[PDB]
Order: C-alpha cells, then sequence, then structure tokens
C-alpha cells in the first residue's frame, strides 16, 4: 500500500465531527498536488482506493502519525460531506428551518444512488457488512454514496450463523429503503433487539409505511425473503427502483 500513503505534513487536523468504532472522526485540511487545500474527514485499505464510483465514498489516502512516545497512530483520509449522513438529513426534513419536505421522487433517487453504489461493490465481491441510512453520506450535489465498510439490519441467516454474503447486504438495503420511506423511523417499532431473531423467525417483517406505494413496498419486501437465494441482486433492485421512478 505504498501508493495510498500521504505525507503527514500535508494534513491539518481540527475539531471532532463524531465518534466511530475504534476512534474519533475529525475535520481537516488536505493540501493537494495542485497547491489547493481540500476539506476532509479523518478517521483516527489500499483496495478501497481502487474503488471508483460516484455512489461510493472515495479514499483520499492514509497518514501515519508517530506520537511523543513513538506509538504509531494511522489515519484514514475521507472527503468532507457538509450535508452529512442521510439518516440525519431525513429527520431534519421533518422540521422547519431544515431542508424542505422531501418528495417521493427525491426519496426514490436516494434509494437508486445506494443501489448503484452497492451494485458496484457487489460486482467486486466486496461485502459491506453494515449498510444503513446512518452510513450513507450526502454529497454537495445531493447524490448519496455508501460508506463505513445493529441487530435490526442483520439478515436472519446472519444472526443464526456467521454466514454473510451479498444477499445479506440486500437485506440491510431493504431496511435502508424503509428508513428512507419512513423518513428516519427506527426499524421494528415496539420490538426490542433481543426479540428480533424470534420475531423474524416467525415470519414477521417490516410493515408498510402509510403513504408508501404498493410497488415500492414489494421491492423492499423482496429483500427480506428467508432464503437468501430468493432475494434479488442489487442490479435487479436498482433497475426496479429506476423504472418505478420514471413511472411517476
Ligand atoms: C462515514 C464516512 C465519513 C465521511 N466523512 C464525513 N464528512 C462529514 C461529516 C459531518 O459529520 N458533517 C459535515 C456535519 C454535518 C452537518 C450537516 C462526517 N461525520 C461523521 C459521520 C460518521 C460518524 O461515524 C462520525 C461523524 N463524516
Ligand atoms: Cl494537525
Ligand atoms: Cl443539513
Ligand atoms: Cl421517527
Ligand atoms: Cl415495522
Ligand atoms: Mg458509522
Amino acid at each position: 500500500l505504498e501508493d495510498v500513503v500521504i505525507d503527514r505534513n500535508l494534513l491539518i487536523l481540527g475539531k471532532i465531527l463524531g465518534e466511530g468504532e475504534f476512534g474519533s472522526v475529525m475535520e481537516g485540511n488536505l493540501k493537494q498536488e495542485d497547491g489547493t487545500s481540500l476539506k476532509v474527514a479523518v478517521k483516527t485499505a489500499a483496495c478501497m482506493k481502487d474503488f471508483s464510483h460516484p455512489n461510493v465514498i472515495r479514499l483520499l489516502g492514509v497518514c501515519i502519525e508517530m506520537s511523543s512516545q513513538g506509538i504509531p497512530k494511522p489515519m484514514v483520509i475521507l472527503p468532507f460531506m457538509k450535508y452529512g449522513d442521510l439518516h440525519t438529513y431525513l429527520l431534519y426534513s421533518r422540521l422547519e428551518t431544515g431542508p424542505k419536505h422531501i418528495p417521493l421522487q427525491t426519496l426514490l433517487k436516494f434509494m437508486v444512488d445506494i443501489a448503484l453504489g452497492m451494485e458496484y461493490l457487489s460486482n467486486r465481491n466486496f461485502l459491506h457488512r453494515d449498510l444503513a441510512a446512518r452510513n450513507c453520506m450526502l454529497r454537495d450535489d445531493m447524490t448519496v454514496c455508501v460508506a463505513d465498510f445493529p441487530v435490526k439490519w442483520i439478515a436472519i441467516e446472519s444472526l443464526a450463523d456467521r454466514v454473510y454474503t451479498s444477499k445479506s447486504d440486500v437485506w440491510a438495503f431493504g431496511v435502508t429503503m424503509w428508513e428512507i420511506a419512513t423518513r428516519g423511523m427506527t426499524p421494528y417499532p415496539g420490538v426490542q433487539n433481543h426479540e428480533m431473531y424470534d420475531y423474524l423467525l416467525h415470519g414477521h417483517r417490516l410493515k408498510q409505511p402509510e403513504d408508501c406505494l404498493d410497488e415500492l413496498y414489494e421491492i423492499m419486501y423482496s429483500c427480506w425473503r428467508t432464503d437468501p437465494l430468493d432475494r434479488p441482486t442489487f442490479s435487479v433492485l436498482r433497475l426496479q427502483l429506476e423504472k418505478l421512478l420514471e413511472s411517476l
């Protein structure tokens, strides 16, 4: 990975934007090769840089800092998304001052973007393992891209065993569609995490939102079929969403 590494001097770190897993995420400035500086986010691997898709977050590079004691502390440089995560954006839209009421057309486009992003990763046999609205970021052109690659998002087979495939990502995508259609509801209202396995095992699934089209609910429902092989691929789901969108 001698290609992805960036000189520490080219990076300036600022405030903390949020906590994530095993370390804090911070704002920063990255001086580029063209002399200009770019706003970035820094998580305090080489294959991710090979990823290239407008609906997938790009790796800008990584830096390694040596602390006063010589302890190494690696840092992952990612683009700065001022509009933030999609999950939070959906909730803000429900309030005044925040963005306007997001129409169905725009909501579907969010789903398409995510489907396009996953289609790209699925073709490279890369598993996401944590797809959710909170892990989808909004770019300055208001297009969505997947990032950050949780019991209520994990597929039924992935709970029973440690088996995980693209069909598991499809399951989580179905839930993400539901978050979007409901504008940020927590999955399975009235159901607690420790009850999820028995809840799904008994055949229960996420219920249809009030103003959600039958055609749309059919798409997301197909993601939750018990047998992973019965679930459609991302390339299928993407075209279904696209056709449904153009029909409006
Ligand atoms: C998950 C991929 C990280 C992408 N980088 C990034 N960019 C911007 C923000 C952010 O929080 N902003 C602009 C504030 C929103 C104002 C509307 C950001 N936040 C992180 C998201 C993921 C979380 O684990 C830590 C905070 N990340
Ligand atoms: Cl710094
Ligand atoms: Cl916002
Ligand atoms: Cl809610
Ligand atoms: Cl539900
Ligand atoms: Mg996260």
